[PDB]
């Protein structure tokens, strides 16, 4: 309805007129309201901001000798350095349990092995290692964090610059079981100095495995770090796609006006991988495809896509809207879910999921899921939202597909449903499919045409955290709502009330899934 | 410098309110959300007789959770509001020796005082009125020693009259009530020269007809029903006036307050909190004894009574008794029980997860039941009491649903309602159908609103201090109240009904809502 969007715009335009009147200094808002009634391996070029330059900065990577830290975090930090997005005087500390004598060989052997050895980057590796130190320490001794504090205080007091104190980003590349321990230890032991500096904490998934376990972690952490400080990171959600979702829609009347039940026939969000899970049963078997990427990754995409209009692009305004729309979503039913589990590829190259020492025999863990979500609000009531995720399928692909309702009249078969695709993998692309004339010479001689409207994902998130921008991080309330959307389903699945269909590695998945989709409003182009 | 723009921040709150609620008139809603988005010498408001004589308040069990977290903070609030006499003496009476009474004051009491500015700045002054007294609850000599301590404060009283008034507050297990009352009777009654004696006692008042009557007979040699105040913490003055005045002062409400016009009456008490690890204690009590036989029944009496001969306390109490005597004993077939299980987010563990709860507990944390008031006014009208822990909102209200006018409006009208709500905020309103301007069949449901003071608990203590016993259950009233519930409780304890599990934070068991719909209620 034009009136749904008009009313919001009228409220915002009233709050806007109470803005430029209150620009002349609660009780004044009440009075004004009734009143309105009556009417090449080159040099790193530093792209960092002034404030970023102005105070010291230490990044502490905890669990620095783990696979995530050494293969993912440190390389990501390296790429940001090469991109000129770390402050000049950035200090990095790898905190970990094991004692190390030859500090410099550890950086070279545990860390540099994994750096991007590309042309434009390789030459900067040694430069980056200068900014790194090692810290031997455990994740609970108050002593160890007192010592670390003093190690940081020395580097911060050495900073050659205008502001005192130090900004501190604690990056917990650890198993969630130690999050609370470390967090309290930081709180008691190693917060930024009184004089100045912010404190930020990046934590890694899993964020529980259901409503109850997730809220226990939130409760454990919330004594020590609030939602301005805590950053729950989703490696796979990048700047590029988020901007495509938000900007393309909210900046433009044309897309804004059609982004609703009256115009949209159906929406799919798809996350497909050719890779399987081989030798990862130790993580995956207990998690399943749904907890792994759908409850966390796909649902945040969905929230950004479905949300109502925030009043501004301030992060918490957007996060507020993510929560509101998630709260409109009905808990997913077992009647709206098709599950799969992959067997060996027909060509015998790829082994099945159960064919794995790190997977328990008999496992019914799903590697594939397609489900329908109902968003019960004025904007979305009736519209099918399809989430689809799967391992060992036919191609690597992440995209949003919005199919618009057909204009049957008057072009009939000389036209076709409009679409909007926002694709992130294997490469970024955003387009609309529309119908246009061909130059020749009758009106029903039409064409299908694709208007193109167009640091990696993980890196862009670490950068956002340094910048203090939490837009693309799940907030504590948001996380809780998301868990309530999926947990009843996850229970039904673990109680065996629905079961995975087998599919061979390299196919599309269970044929049943494609029938589900087609039976839930999608029409083939 | 000061580019705070927290303006924008509050604009955001307004926005969220407007779009949540979606008013027709944005402007007028902006005002009402803004105004409702918003130190000094104490002004003595106390009356003539109250300033005339010494007052001493003795809180027995002063280091207990009830006394330090509820009673003493309430007295502080009364003090800050000018509702205690200026020379009031407060005595905390307990059994543990205390080296430093000043530290006790600061650590045991002042910790639970309201941190409100306009109160904080009075705490130290209030503490000057509090003494600690250490003694037993059964030794006459301790009460004589207490009497000496009181007489000393009374005799230094600088106002006109002699002796003093004594309010004894028994924040104790009822097992010690008789021994305290006897000890008071022998040892520290007010001075003969002048002063009254009042005694406030806490629930439970027994746990069935027999235990309760035995308790009343243990106390009546010492205190009569003008001296004895059985306190129900939850019964506020504001609710009671809503119940009494709206009806009895008005022809329109009096005329419809009967079987000819009312389809059903529901009295609801809902909390989001569980038993909070005190399940072991709750388990011997259960929801029916906890709030229904006492609290909801008093609300029912006030709501259902005949017109009092006057608005005097004992005339109201006489009518409370008369109506309760009309009520049939509740049958098990008119009762649905629940027991909560863990909340979705686990913040409320299941009732049975508490290790202090014994395996196999069928204690109800939830109950809905129907009472039949067999009199001319009420014959055939279902009265529903509903109470529940660990449900979906904190809420206390009376809902009166009137009979429908089938003709002529049919589906273009629905049943009128009178709501008197106390929690989470006071409201009272009627829902009637009215025309929309713009088609006789085009109608709207509208709510007519009929409209820091003391809170409900503070109101009752203030009432005891003033001698107003309206909102206190009288001995005879209590007996009758117990005769309504005791058969049912017996059936429950014999295992004849069993509680339906419900998840903490839901409404309760689906069978309870169906029971309500089966006994005369119709959803909007
Ligand atoms: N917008 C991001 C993309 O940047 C990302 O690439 C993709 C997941 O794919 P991958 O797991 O390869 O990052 O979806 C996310 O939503």
């Amino acid at each position: 309805h034009a009136d749904q969007d008009a009313y919001v715009a009228d409220v915002d335009g009233i709050l806007d007129v109470l803005r430029a009147q209150v620009l002349e200094r609660f009780q004044f808002i009440s009075k004004s309201a009734l009143s309105l009634q009556k009417d090449s391996c080159d040099r790193i070029n530093c792209k960092v901001k002034d404030e970023q330059k102005s105070r010291a900065l230490t990044i502490i990577v905890f669990g620095a000798s783990g696979d995530l830290a050494k293969k993912k975090t440190f390389p990501a930090l390296f790429d940001l350095y090469c991109g000129g997005l770390l402050p000049p005087e950035v200090n990095i500390i790898g905190y970990a349990r094991t004692k190390v004598d030859d500090v410099e060989k550890w950086k070279h052997e545990t860390l540099m092995k994994y750096f991007s050895n590309l042309s434009e980057r390789g030459c900067h590796a040694e430069d980056f290692l200068k900014h790194i130190s090692y810290f031997c320490g455990a994740y609970d001794s108050v002593d160890d964090f007192k010592r670390l504090d003093a190690v940081i205080r020395e580097k911060e007091n050495a900073f050659k610059g205008p502001e005192k104190g130090g900004n501190r980003l604690f990056y917990l590349a650890l198993p969630p079981s130690v999050f609370a321990s470390v967090c309290e230890s930081i709180h008691k032991g190693a917060m930024p100095q009184e004089v100045g500096g912010w404190v930020r904490v990046i934590i890694e998934k899993p964020f529980g495995r259901d409503t109850k376990s997730s809220a226990e972690l939130s409760q454990a952490l919330e004594p020590f770090f609030d939602e301005s400080q805590l950053y729950r990171i989703d490696h796979y959600l990048g700047k590029e796609m988020v901007q495509n979702i938000i900007t393309t829609r909210f900046a433009n009347r044309i897309f804004s006006a059609v982004w609703n039940a009256s115009n949209i026939a159906c929406v799919q969000i798809t996350f497909k991988e050719t890779i399987g899970t081989e030798g990862r049963g130790g993580y995956f078997d207990s998690i399943g495809i749904i907890r792994d990427v759908m409850q966390n990754h796909l649902t945040q995409i969905l929230a950004l896509l479905a949300m109502e209009k925030p009043r501004s692009l301030d992060a918490e305004c957007i996060r507020d809207e993510k929560v509101s729309v998630l709260k409109c979503i009905e808990p997913i039913t077992k009647e709206n879910c098709v599950l799969g589990q992959y067997t060996a590829s027909a060509d015998g190259s790829i082994p099945g999921y159960l064919e794995d020492v790190t997977v328990p025999e008999g496992s019914t863990c799903p590697t594939f899921a397609v489900m329908r979500l109902n968003i019960n609000n004025d904007r979305w009531a009736g519209v099918p939202f399809i989430l689809k995720a799967g391992k060992a399928v036919e191609q690597k692909y992440v995209a949003i597909r919005i199919q618009f309702r057909d204009e049957v009249h008057p072009y009939g078969e000389a036209t076709q449903r409009n679409e909007l695709v926002i694709r992130a993998q294997p490469s970024e692309a955003m387009y609309v499919k529309i119908t246009t004339k061909v130059p020749g010479g009758d009106l029903r001689q039409t064409h299908q045409t694709e208007l193109d409207l167009t640091p990696d994902a993980y890196e862009s998130l670490i950068n956002d955290a340094l910048l203090g921008n939490s837009t693309n991080f799940v907030r504590k309330d948001e996380l809780d709502v998301a868990w309530r959307i999926f947990t009843p389903l996850l229970h039904q699945i673990d109680s065996g009330e629905i079961k995975p269909i087998p599919y061979q590695a390299g196919t599309r998945g269970p044929k049943e899934a494609d029938e589900f989709i087609a039976n839930n409003g999608f029409k083939h182009q």
